[PDB]
């Protein structure tokens, strides 16, 4: 379970062949890393996350399967996450978002500090059209 359809075409976008608990990683820092899984909970994370910090495991978001489509592109965001360092009161949350690519891992692009926000691209086929 990990769909959506663009509103004005009807076209149906399924990201399931993505999904499972083994998941997938996202280059992090110098050598560390970001456990992932798309639509559901990681193997390497603790319970009901989605993503997390390979080094501790700490939570970066509770997965869901709420996939959204937004002016072409389709987006996951997990939210939920451990308490940000970097902000009293917020916690971390993980915008993940699918580019349609013509023709491998997500990528960590941008790391918000004063919202704790991690933003992730991922340009796949499965996005197309």
């Amino acid at each position: 379970d990990c769909q959506v359809t663009n509103p004005s075409t009807g076209h149906l976008f399924d990201l399931s062949s993505l999904s499972g608990r083994a998941g997938f990683t996202a280059a992090y820092s110098e050598k560390g890393l970001v456990y992932m899984s798309i639509c559901g909970e990681n193997e390497n994370c603790p319970p009901g996350v989605g993503a997390c910090f390979g080094q501790t495991r700490i939570s970066v978001g509770k997965a869901n399967k709420r996939l959204r489509y937004v002016d072409q592109v389709l987006q996951l965001v997990y939210k939920d996450g451990s308490p940000c360092p970097s902000k009293s009161g917020l916690s971390y949350k993980s915008v993940i978002s699918f580019v349609c690519r013509p023709e491998n891992r997500p990528m960590l692009i941008s790391l918000d500090k004063q919202t704790c926000t991690l933003f992730f691209s991922w340009h796949t086929p499965l996005a197309c059209e």
